């Protein structure tokens, strides 16, 4: 028999699903969350032996292990260490399409483990083994005896051992199969490997158990009165003296307690259960839970005898909070939830799908440090302990079941046929079981990107039916299916429609106000942050605020889920699909996340924690109106730090403590601010600062800022006369002017500035030319290729055209000497194949100050696509260490993403201007600057520069950031207009209109000085 | 491994569910549903054992039948041969509860069946096995190679033999389990028997194949225009020659054709189904189905090529009808039903549960020439030849998957686990799979007595999501569950509540009043026709057709469950629970039906035939208002035949043709009705004759009827003086009365008439005394037994009262001559352990013309129960062959249940006028009887007589009606009158206060003559 293919057997032998159990034998143990030694961690060396086929495992190993296995460490992935190649595909399946069968070259991974057992735990009780997560199906041996058979990758596969465990040395071998039939519900977009990924532990239980429990909340309107209804389920023999205690404790405070014997209300003709029994505990005056302010209680349940003599004990966290949903709208404790929620992918830095406490803790604190207050378990079901960690730091979890059949071609092959309804079931009932007692999860997804069937609905109302105490969504079909209460597409644009057929995204304020339509949407997938992305995140949000039923949405994603790889010389290097010889593969498609995979911030977190501050600011007058977005907790620990800036200049400041209810409104006034008569604008910044640490954040934590312009006093100074006038000379190709030591020098035949002299010094390695063309985006390559090219792609639009290609022909160049200063005129077009694409105008004034002043007139052809880019582009022959700027900053920043970005005076280390992008692109752009120093040299103006030390053609050349080699001098960008990155997908073209070079006539000038 | 003993485990190597196949070559075969030569027949001789496990089958088995083994016919149960003894239950499970475990005594059944396949067979296509229903798990194989596994019992179940059967010799091998897993899921109140009792068929189809077809119909508001929708999928390869035919036939004329490539409409982001086509073909004009006019069309799909070349052809019948529910009400084509449904179990008057199609058209003709037009298949999918049977003859189909859980404590406790939910879904996905292509289903139906559980919920809307076409219900949990459209409860009764806790069965007027409650009422089960029972009958139909949403509902049951036996002499004789072995069993709660084993009509069909007429009458003045019932049918088929009877004898009659449309009304005129000036009462009947032949009736039959009462001429005239007077002669212990030939005999001890005298021939054999009691009914007696009585049960109360006790006091008995009459004054009272219940008081006149009159008034205790009976009792000393008596019949009539018997006068031969039920009780009763006469004996009076050859002693004491034995004489029991016999249940006091003997004071005449 193959039971890995054939979905009719997901199981043998394997215990039914239930909340974590820890198995204790103390009230006092288990109210303080104790370790328990009734249970055993199985973590640690393993043996391990790899197959090309089951069928090559030899039956020895059945016996003893085999002297040529290895020693690996368990929880791991035998991916990450050599036995295979790890596959990353994002649609296509990476074997061949063909349900229930696998191929017969299934990748096999013998895991061994020689271990001892207690013989108290064998005389009395129940010994039972845990898996915490198998990739992907596996059969399990206890001393060469066959005890069971898992199928499903997310959820704990548990079996009894205590007919198989001897006293002494025992020995469990397990068989884990790479592909099974349950991988047909397993195409989520993330890398393929397999192993035991997570943790292995053995339980000891008593002979009659706790079964099982179940603990819910029910409040008034006020929620002043709650009711904890906990029902309680055993197995073993029934005894009428076995009672149940539950009691409920806030830190070492009893709060309520219900003791009764076993035996429940009547349900049908036939009676009630007699194994089950229901407690009522009423609670007054509850603190409720919420992601603002986590409060959470102890319940312990004791099975125990009427003598009062403890059996077993177990514990659990509870939250009093309900969430519904009414009149088209999503409450929690009432109150109207606003989503600032992201995807996260569980991919370890080092250690690939192997989570451990400190990377969960790392990540909730830098989302919660980012203004992030909901995470969606995408798209499978997590470790226990990541949603206990959400409980304790106060994050919404969306629990998402493991399915996904994106590769069936329809979508929906699968999900509609009876004959996967039972496996599916199994995938998503006992999800619910583990995770119905976590406050934390308060959304239940049926899964991802699976088209619509009937078996999607039965499973979303059976959900319906065991659980309503939470709503649950689910995407596919076009997301306005029977199977959803939220409203949920991926990656809908907030005012333009695209209408697939028959499963259209129209834009979001469209799709509210659709005929008969009233759930709330809260989108499950959008803002793709693949690169240099997350452009139009400020109207996604403004979307949000303006509109009441538009509830947020989560952000697709956290992490990049890039692999550890090492060169020649050991030196490791981030790597993407293709990098490991699978093939196919989607190349860079691996990389959406909002922090790199060391957990290094991108540019877009920065916008992300602005564009989700929980303070909103009004400035009026002199006065501030400062809105808060908290809906349960009062502004304690906040305080507004004002302050007034003269072209960076501080002027006055001063910190105002925060006094506001929450959803509240407060007026701050502000003291006489400061009148300067000097030249400039003047520029009034707010932050909130917290005082004190909170569990999560640090003193001094900036969670909001916002910035304004003051009164602008206009220069209207004139400069000296210089005494000294530029002496120009014509030579028979070039053209050179002097003013003593600053020598400049064009040439007639490019019509470009050929060279520029401090001294003897020269300072241009190549021209000062235009440019018109980046490194191009993530966002605009798109999902083309060089086999497959999809003519929609920014990138494809720009090559076809010719952008990167054209040729500059001098039109004109003339010189002539004024009466102070010297005025060089040219004249150039850009054309590819006979069409002229671009036209471009200098004028070049040279005075006898030293600033050298450039006027530039660009004329751009309409029928040609848009250019990404107009400005100038050279190469400076000086590498120096830091890099000044008056401008908007300090952070990345683009047309179409700098909301977060502040205007002040920006001084930086050279290889901080380099975002390290692993996939090489267009980066570290600064826009709104209005001074540049660089070295001896400073550019004036209004312009959008970026400064590097490797050149545009060669991020367009490299893949990797690894092979980026840095070149002579510096290379500077400085750009009169420049167009916005897109970000709304990364299959599309994302760019919207009013951030495209779409004018035709574009004018820019800059001033260049020796300072 | 046990496959047997394992939830998660329902099937291995069985092919998926569909519509049926026959696997035609030819268009023009499969358009007339000739038999097809690629279907073969395995049913005949096979070889079968028997083994008490299945660990004690030999292995050599597998290679060849063992010598010892015997050979039966297939399909078949070996409960029926001697192997086993069939176990009837109807809660308890006939097991130990330990779910999923059965006993490790488990039944075994080895069949064998050796046969031989062409060898065209085996060159191209796939040959298929089909088993149409094993009880109840089963294992295959194929020349010795195993196969598969089955584990549903009403279910086909399909097998791929083509890389297993071989040219020449084939043997295949069946071991079939009695119990199984699955048999926790098959708690039905039936029989248990086990073995092949369905067909065996082997399939052949090409490569390329129809794997399956769903056709729909969709109208208009008219019903003027359909859209039939074939949406056929296919297995094999694709290819772009495919093409698909669907034609639609009435008879021989095409209606409409399609014909298009493979491919479907775009679904999902990935697309569309390949391998499936829709074809749209629209109808002018249809001709809708009903169960009035049951209109069929032959759809006829033909996978071929583009060259026209035939690969293979499937065909099946199509009904243009639709079946939803709005306001409340369900409609079929727009109009309101009224069900007059019943609940069939299919039991084979010989062969167990093996059906014939001879027995189901039998059946068919005798519901619906009983004015029954819908059937329940309860509790489980039926043969798939029934359902054909039934579009043929036009029946409404309630579609019932195989789910009943009924002996788990609590009742959901299957239904509510998820662990169940798989194996559940196998038995209800697939049901919808095998019969959306049946018009005669209109209700599928989710099982029967599991309790509420989620798992019911998730198939239940399931089942609207796959098939929105047809409404689903449910009874568990109340039946106003989330899980039913159309409320559905068991035995509810009309007027009185029964308040159950957490699941009350209120009263079906008071249930559709309730708050918040909209959805129409179909009762799934009522008036339990057990024995002499279905009181109340006319109640339930006048609530029905009084209330627009009470649309009627099912009787339980159409046929008795009883099993021939024989005794030592081989005469067969009808049997119940507990005559084969079987303990624990409930005992005749088995035979529930209106006909018997045999398909003997009991008389309650008669009343039900009446409660269901399809036409009313209205009689006012002389003119009758007919009022049909019928919703799509004109009455071009009917006359209505009317008679006037002055006391029996007919005056005068006619023939009217009726003409009245659907659910209209029609006035016919009588002519000028006699007006006689003899005493006696005029009685006017109407009969609907039918005078042509319909598929399902005779010429004459007889649909509808009603009779009312005339004018009335009171008898005002004086006997004549006799000459003589009665001779009284009085005696120390006796009372003698003379009239020449008659003499009278009082015996002065007892009080009662000791004896009667015509010449020299004596005439009682028992004296002539009262009777207060009855052999108890199946009613009566309820669920009480000797083991456990029931308090509340009518014979328990009326044995702990001594009515069965009681014995009779004389307190007076005097005699005195009159002028012209003898005079004899009784007055007894009945006592038990010193508490009077009774005291009768009895005048006996003798009159000189030969007539005695006797009146008897008759003292009944209020606080004692009520008696079943005020009558009087004897035993005649002569058998006559035949049996007069003018009143009401000439079936068999209760004061509960007589409105379907008409009054007229009777004759009837004596052995007719018992009725033999297989558990003997009161039977024989005949209600308003006017005149009774017998041998040379005239009874004259108002009351309700039974005459038999069994006493009612004989009756109580007797369990099995082949037991009783006829006494010497006639017994007589003439009662003034007489107790309701009840039928809402058959476990509760059913009869209602009205047809209570509750008054306290009784008085009634009786004449005894000699004609």
């Amino acid at each position: 028999r193959r039971d890995w293919e054939n979905p009719g057997v997901t199981q043998l032998n394997r215990l039914a699903a239930h909340p974590p159990f820890a198995s204790w034998r103390n009230s006092e143990e288990a109210r303080t969350d104790r370790p328990s030694q009734q249970l055993r961690s199985l973590n640690g060396e393993w043996r391990f032996a790899w197959f090309p086929a089951p069928e090559a495992v030899p039956e020895s190993w059945l016996e003893c292990d085999l002297p040529e296995a290895d020693t690996v460490v368990v929880p791991s992935n035998w991916q990450m260490h050599g036995y295979d190649a790890p596959i990353y595909t994002n649609v296509t399946y990476p074997i061949t399409v063909n349900p229930p069968f696998v191929p017969t070259e299934n990748p096999t991974g013998c895991y061994s483990l020689t271990f001892n057992v207690d013989e108290s735990w064998l005389q009395e009780g129940q010994t039972r083994i845990i898996f915490d997560g198998v990739n992907s199906a596996f059969h399990l041996w206890c001393n060469g005896r066959w005890v069971g058979y898992g199928q499903d990758s997310r959820l704990p596969s548990e079996f009894d051992l205590s007919a198989f465990l001897r006293a002494g040395e025992n020995r469990l071998a397990v068989m884990v199969l790479r592909w099974s039939d349950g991988s047909y519900l397993e195409d989520q977009d993330m890398w393929r490997m397999s192993g035991i990924f997570r943790d292995v532990s053995l339980l000891h239980k008593p002979t009659t158990q706790i079964s099982d429990f179940h603990v819910a909340t029910r409040f008034n309107d006020d929620f002043s009165r709650a009711v904890l209804e906990a029902e309680v389920q055993m197995c073993g023999e029934l005894r009428d003296y076995l009672r149940v205690t539950v009691s409920l404790w806030q830190g070492e405070t009893q709060v309520a307690s219900g003791t009764a014997p076993f035996g429940g209300e009547i349900i049908d003709e036939r009676g009630g259960y007699a194994d089950r029994v229901t407690l009522r505990l009423n609670v007054e005056n509850p603190k409720l839970w919420s992601a603002e302010i986590p409060n959470l209680y102890r319940a312990v349940v004791e099975l125990h005898t009427a003598d009062g003599t403890l059996i077993e004990a177990e514990a659990c966290d509870v939250g009093f909070r309900e969430v519904r949903i009414e009149n088209g709208l999503l409450l929690l404790n009432g109150k109207p939830l606003l989503i600032r929620g992201v995807n996260r992918h569980e991919h370890h830095p080092l250690h690939g799908q192997v989570m451990d406490e400190q990377t969960m803790v790392q990540d909730i604190l830098l989302m919660k440090q980012n203004n992030f207050n909901a995470v969606r378990c995408s798209h499978y079901p997590n470790h226990p302990l990541w949603y206990t960690l959400c409980d304790r730091y106060g994050l919404y979890v969306v629990d998402e079941a493991n399915i996904e059949t994106h590769g069936m071609v329809p979508m929906n092959r699968l999900t509609d046929d009876p004959r996967w309804l039972p496996a599916m079931s199994e995938r998503v009932t006992r999800m619910v079981q583990r995770d119905r007692n976590h406050p934390s999860v308060i959304i239940w997804s049926l899964g991802n990107e699976s088209g619509h069937g009937a078996n999607h609905d039965a499973l979303y109302r059976w959900i319906k039916s065991v659980d309503p105490s939470r709503p649950v969504q689910y995407e596919g079909g076009g997301a306005d299916t029977t199977a959803t209460d939220i409203i949920c597409p991926m990656y809908a644009r907030v005012d333009e429609d695209q209408p697939f057929p028959a499963v259209p995204k129209w834009s979001i304020k469209k799709w509210l106000s659709l005929p008969g339509e009233t759930r709330p949407l809260i989108l499950c997938e959008y803002a793709h942050a693949m690169g240099n992305s997350l452009g139009g995140f400020a109207k996604y949000w403004q979307a949000f605020r303006q509109y009441p039923r538009l509830q947020g949405g989560f952000v697709w994603d956290w992490v990049d889920q890039s692999l550890i790889k090492y060169d020649e010389n050991g030196n490791p290097w981030s790597a993407y699909g293709g990098d490991f010889g699978d093939t196919p593969n989607d190349r860079q498609f691996c990389m959406n996340g909002l922090v790199f995979a060391d957990r290094t911030p991108h540019p877009a977190l920065t916008e992300a924690k602005h564009q989700q501050q929980f303070f909103q600011f009004r400035l009026s007058g002199q006065t501030i109106e400062v809105t808060s977005e908290y809906l349960f907790r009062h502004s304690d620990n906040e305080l507004l730090h004002w302050m007034v800036a003269l072209d960076g200049k501080p002027l006055a400041s001063g910190e105002v403590p925060l006094d506001v209810a929450p959803q509240g409104k407060q007026l701050i006034e502000l003291p006489e601010l400061p009148q300067p008569e000097s030249a400039g604008q003047l520029w009034l910044t707010v932050r909130v600062v917290q005082p004190n640490a909170t569990a999560w954040s640090e003193a001094g934590h900036i969670s909001a800022w916002q910035q304004w312009r003051l009164a602008e006093n206009l220069s209207v100074t004139l400069p000296a006369a210089s005494h000294a006038i530029p002496h120009l000379t014509t030579s028979e190709m070039d053209f050179c002017i002097e003013l003593g030591n600053k020598r400049w020098q064009f040439n007639r035949q490019s019509g470009f500035l050929s060279q520029m002299w401090i001294g003897d010094k020269k300072q241009l390695l190549t021209p000062l030319r235009d440019q018109f063309t980046r490194a191009p985006l993530d966002n605009d390559i798109g999902v083309s290729e060089a086999t497959r090219i999809d003519p929609n792609a920014w990138v494809e639009r720009w090559k076809a055209a010719g952008h990167y290609q054209a040729e500059a022909a001098l039109l004109q160049c003339t010189a002539d000497t004024l009466a102070d200063a010297v005025l060089i005129t040219t004249a150039h077009a850009w054309q590819h194949q006979g069409k002229t694409l671009f036209i471009s105008r200098k004028t070049y004034r040279i005075d006898g100050s030293g600033q050298m002043a450039i006027t530039v007139d660009v004329e751009v052809a309409s029928d040609t696509p848009h250019p990404a880019r107009i400005g100038l582009n050279c190469q400076l022959a000086q590498v120096a260490e830091r890099v000044n700027w008056l401008g908007l900053g300090p952070q990345e920043n683009y047309p179409d993403r700098l909301t977060a970005a502040c205007f002040d005076r920006w001084d930086l280390p050279l290889s901080d201007m380099y975002t390290p992008y692993v996939f090489p692109s267009e980066n570290g752009l600064r826009c709104g600057t209005r001074e540049l120093n660089y070295g001896p040299h400073q550019w004036r103006g209004d312009f959008q520069f970026n400064i590097s030390r490797y050149s545009q053609q060669q991020l367009m050349e490299t893949s990797h950031r690894h092979l980026l080699h840095a070149e002579e001098g510096t290379w500077l960008n400085i750009d009169g207009f420049h167009m916005g990155i897109g970000g709304d997908d990364s299959w599309s073209p994302s760019v919207s209109a009013e951030f495209q070079l779409s004018a035709g006539r574009y004018h820019y000038q800059l001033v260049w000085c020796q300072k």
